[PDB]
């Protein structure tokens, strides 16, 4: 984990965390504590305008986690589209 990915969760605008920050209340709406579960995510994205693949969904959240808990939480749930968002060197 080096200093690059934090700087990117980051770098997003104060309007990017702002929507998302709606969304993510969505999937939690059914969660136990407020989290987003890796099982909805593929429904989470595609409502949220994306298409990620069903191996994709756990193996990039899985990636990203670093509290092993398992749940896409505001931490993880943003390292993760920034992922997607900015990939290779
Ligand atoms: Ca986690």
């Amino acid at each position: 984990m080096d200093d690059i990915y934090k700087a990117a969760v980051e770098q997003l605008t104060e309007e990017q965390k702002n929507e998302f920050k709606a969304a993510f209340d969505i999937f939690v709406l059914g969660a136990e504590d407020g989290c987003i579960s890796t099982k909805e995510l593929g429904k989470v994205m595609r409502m949220l305008g994306q298409n990620p693949t069903p191996e994709e969904l756990q193996e990039m959240i899985d990636e990203v986690d670093e509290d092993g808990s398992g749940t896409v939480d505001f931490d993880e749930f943003l390292v993760m589209m920034v992922r997607c968002m900015k990939d290779d060197s």
